[PDB]
């Protein structure tokens, strides 16, 4: 009953994208934030954020500064972040139909 | 949107598919392209690709039932560690989405 790791590695990117669309952060206070916000559950570790974060910037979806190194959603994210939201809304939107397909037949 | 995205897309609405029910590949392109309004036609070929990493991993598997109007298709079927791992999805994703949620509500909080 464990999740596969290909999935927890979708969802922990998807996390931390929202953390930096609350605001520009640095490593630990994400971390510690998200421990926060998962009731304690959820401890990433330093390695994960680090191979995701440098992935996402070559992607050009985020940026970072000196100001410990800090992070920003850049407009490229902001923008990939909107689309996959509709994108993922129509595929909702599939699945509910397949289902009222399922109880009409 | 990326290629990785709608190959995820993909894989998500297929599973859903035959968690509706088992299916043939004809049966299943149908189903897709009447869900999606037309927005969606997949072809066999990327159902194969999908479909032989599935059943690699013991998520679906296949078998012929015979037809009625004769003749015999290939269905394919979620097996039971397939549901389970829908299972797990579904839940894990939801609680992701509290997770986020509650970054949002501490956030308000300063």
């Amino acid at each position: 009953a464990e999740i596969p790791k290909e999935m927890l590695r979708a969802q922990t990117n998807v996390i931390l994208l929202n953390v930096l669309k609350q605001g520009d952060n640095y490593v630990y206070g994400i971390i510690k934030q998200v421990k926060e916000a998962s009731n304690g559950e959820m401890e990433l570790n330093e390695a994960t954020l680090y191979t995701i974060f440098k992935r996402l910037e070559k992607d050009g979806i985020i940026s970072s500064y000196w100001g410990r190194k800090y992070y920003r959603l850049t407009e490229i994210g902001h923008e990939n972040m909107r689309l996959a939201f509709e994108s993922w809304s129509r595929v909702d939107k599939i699945i509910e139909n397949l289902e009222a397909n399922k109880k009409s037949e």
